[PDB]
């Protein structure tokens, strides 16, 4: 059946369908900060999100994600580990059902309450399609979410969320400012690693953020009460959407700081 994260369709069922499941590069993973290696060779990650351009929000039975027009070189990363230019097409959250888990990953077996996603592709494939063929075609950026006072940035995403409450439906959601999603540091930790969910494709160069983001109570709660089901269907709440970290295996966590 099409993948989820339940006990009968979850992450431990994915290999099934998506052999890949069990490879080498496969994400998210813990960072374990103490065998993690700084690198000097590392640039400062740049962040040009002031052009950026949201359409609209979607809830997809997996997440809501917000999209962004990628027809042009509108919202960028650049530096960091990556080569050339990589184009925002749109970010998601993974949460879980109490605050003490829903990321991805970890740091030092420490689960934060969500985890944001900004995907980005690869500009010199052409298009998202080529990029995923690649290894070295998305490049993600991760931010860890703790619960404590409210980020201002997230309301307006908070506030639409009871439009997508069910599988499918969408939301028209412009002039959403990505950049007030941003941590106050962008120090990072970066390795080669895979999308979370199916396909599971390997070709993410992951960028998880240091400094996690704080969220209220009350904007994590407004998450929870999204549904995986389309409407009509018997209610599941949208909760632990987020894959257990994997095997490290033959890859190593390059820090951008000491
Ligand atoms: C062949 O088409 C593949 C499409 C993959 N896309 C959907 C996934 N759920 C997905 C998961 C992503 S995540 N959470 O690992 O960064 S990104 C991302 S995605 O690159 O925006
Ligand atoms: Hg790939
Ligand atoms: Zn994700």
């Amino acid at each position: 059946h099409h993948w989820g994260y339940g006990k009968h369709n979850g992450p431990e069922h994915w290999h099934k369908d998506f052999p890949i499941a069990k490879g080498e590069r496969q994400s998210p993973v813990d960072i374990d900060t103490h065998t993690a290696k700084y690198d000097p060779s590392l640039k400062p990650l740049s962040v040009s999100y002031d052009q950026a351009t949201s359409l609209r929000i979607l809830n997809n039975g997996h997440a809501f994600n917000v999209e962004f027009d990628d027809s042009q070189d509108k919202a960028v990363l650049k530096g960091g580990p990556l080569d050339g230019t990589y184009r925002l097409i749109q970010f998601h959250f993974h949460w879980g059902s109490l605050d003490g888990q829903g990321s991805e990953h970890t740091v030092d077996k420490k689960k934060y309450a969500a985890e944001l996603h900004l995907v980005h592709w690869n500009t010199k494939y052409g298009d998202f399609g080529k990029a995923v063929q690649q290894p070295d075609g998305l490049a993600v950026l991760g931010i860890f979410l703790k619960v404590g006072s409210a980020k201002p940035g997230l309301q307006k995403v908070v506030d639409v969320l009871d439009s997508i409450k069910t599988k499918g439906k969408s939301a028209d959601f412009t002039n959403f400012d990505p950049r007030g999603l941003l941590p106050e540091s962008l120090d990072y930790w970066t390795y080669p690693g895979s999308l979370t969910t199916p396909p599971l494709l390997e070709c993410v160069t992951w960028i998880v953020l240091k400094e996690p983001i704080s969220v209220s109570s009350e904007q994590v709660l407004k998450f929870r009460k999204l549904n995986f089901n389309g409407e009509g269907e018997p209610e599941e709440l949208m909760v632990d959407n987020w894959r257990p970290a994997q095997p490290l295996k033959n890859r190593q966590i390059k820090a951008s700081f000491k």
